[PDB]
């Protein structure tokens, strides 16, 4: 079964400007979810001190980089937190609410379009190369979550092969967006804009 | 009851460097410590999504700059989550182990001291302008504690007027540092580097 929802009007209208205005330097898009990636690897490895069975889905904290010519894809997978089906369906929706109306405010005071990570709802610059996104993610309280949108206002969740914990972002890549599965590409713009991130983050070849 | 506990090998080395260093560029720690202000004000608010329960300590979600030249101190306080006594002797030190160890690298590497947040211990910046500093810090499972330290290699925890659930961090100033007691300073810096921070921010005045 495939359950299908409505975004909040405000995260709709976020991801038709990120879709619509013009704005080439789409290359900060990979930044921002390698950003999400080590922010939600921070957050399982901190809850780890408290408790150690946590890490009974996994005790590996890593980035894999994943381009797939074939299928047109770049994927972006984390060992971290994972998101529960309240993450994905209330919770993450209710604070991108806020994120969204601030960073609206920002652009038309003069903020940039790569300045939205400042606004914690930079998840949604995928947009800015990719067609449709699917997020697979599985969180220790829950079972394992197929997301997935190609914006037009709504977005699917089912029950999802099986990742132990973590997320994985698969980007559906725009045609004329197709450097990003350069090896040379996103080697350049991990080393210009995730220099510090720490983990470790594999760039998979073909 | 006064308890001492001495700082990881690292962290002391850490602190010594940013204490040691010839670095004009002072004014970031302000930058940092907002900015986990802001940190600890997004995790209380995503943990109020699941357990509403958890703002019975305080709804207000803000940020308070408080000078005092009488006492020489400047206060950043926040209505954020909070710090454990776990969190104060055990698990903030072990995290920043390794944040220490890769911040260290990358200064070697031709990195800057202002690069410090990339690295999770941001909060050490406070001995860019502060002899002392004094955290006081209540979270929801744990009671009120005060955290002290003047470098040196250690630091105090007691039992700590009741602020119902949040940090304080009181700056006590070096001499030479009192620049950042004037309103007109705090206002330049507050604007340069924290412009776009989603909890209201207020500077008091004297
Ligand atoms: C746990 C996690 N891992 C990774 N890699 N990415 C994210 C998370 C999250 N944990 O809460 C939030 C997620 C996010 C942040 C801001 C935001 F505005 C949206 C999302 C998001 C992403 C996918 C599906 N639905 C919502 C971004
Ligand atoms: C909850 C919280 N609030 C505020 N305002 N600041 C911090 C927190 C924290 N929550 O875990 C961590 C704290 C921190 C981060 C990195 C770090 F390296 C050290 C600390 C810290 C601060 C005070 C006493 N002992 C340790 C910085």
């Amino acid at each position: 079964e495939v359950e299908t929802f409505a975004f909040q009007a405000e995260i709709a209208q976020l991801m038709s400007l990120i879709i619509n205005t013009f704005y080439s330097n789409k290359e900060i898009f990979l930044r921002e979810l390698i950003s999400n990636s080590s922010d939600a690897l921070d957050k399982i490895r901190y809850e780890s001190l408290t408790d150690p069975s946590k890490l009974d889905s996994g005790k590996e904290l890593h980035i894999n980089l994943i381009p797939n010519k074939q299928d047109r894809t770049l994927t972006i997978v984390d060992t971290g937190i994972g998101m529960t089906k309240a993450d994905l369906i209330n919770n993450l929706g209710t604070i991108a609410k806020s994120g969204t109306k601030a960073f609206m405010e920002a652009l038309q005071a003069g903020a940039d379009i790569s300045m939205i990570g400042q606004f914690g709802v930079g998840f949604y610059s995928a947009y800015l190369v990719a067609e449709k996104v699917t997020v697979i993610t599985k969180h220790n309280d829950d079972e394992q979550y197929a997301w997935e949108s190609s914006a037009g206002g709504s977005f699917t969740v089912r029950t999802d092969e099986p990742m132990g914990r973590g997320t994985k972002v698969i980007l559906h890549l725009k045609e004329d967006q197709t450097e990003y599965l350069e090896e040379r590409r996103i080697k350049e713009i991990v080393k210009k804009h995730s220099q510090f991130i720490g983990y470790p983050i594999t760039l998979f070849v073909e």
